[PDB]
């Protein structure tokens, strides 16, 4: 039969691996691969007080730190609006993370999340 892990379906880590996997090979620029460097952008923080990345949300599926299918979900969500919210309208950065916001969820469906 399943393990208790895998008997326990609020969260199925390798669906959310399959998951990260997919925006990962999504993101063309790799703008979501890695944190925000404030080295990079000294002005970011202001902004963005819950900054997020794929690096770090597959870490954390990793060590097993998530709750839940949803609330990695939750993580991309909030990637995708810190760039919404932080960029200008028209660059290129908001063009991808308007594409990442039509898309995501298809991908987390695809990948067999609990959506
Ligand atoms: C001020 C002009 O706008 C930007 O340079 N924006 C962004 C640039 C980069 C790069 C590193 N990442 N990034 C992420 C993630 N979200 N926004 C940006
Ligand atoms: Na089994
Ligand atoms: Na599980």
């Amino acid at each position: 039969g399943m393990s208790k892990n895998e008997r326990d379906t609020s969260f199925n880590k390798n669906g959310c691996l399959v998951f990260v996997s997919r925006l990962w090979d999504l993101d063309k620029l790799g703008m979501f691969h890695h944190p925000v460097s404030a080295e990079e952008l000294p002005d970011y923080h202001t902004v963005i007080k819950r900054p997020v990345d794929l690096s770090s949300i597959r870490d954390g599926i990793e060590k097993g730190t998530y709750a839940t299918d949803v609330d990695v979900q939750n993580d991309v969500a909030r990637m995708i609006t810190n760039a919404l919210e932080y960029n200008a309208k028209g660059s290129t950065w908001y063009q991808e993370a308007m594409s990442f916001r039509k898309t995501y969820l298809d991908l987390a469906r695809q990948s067999g999340l609990v959506v």
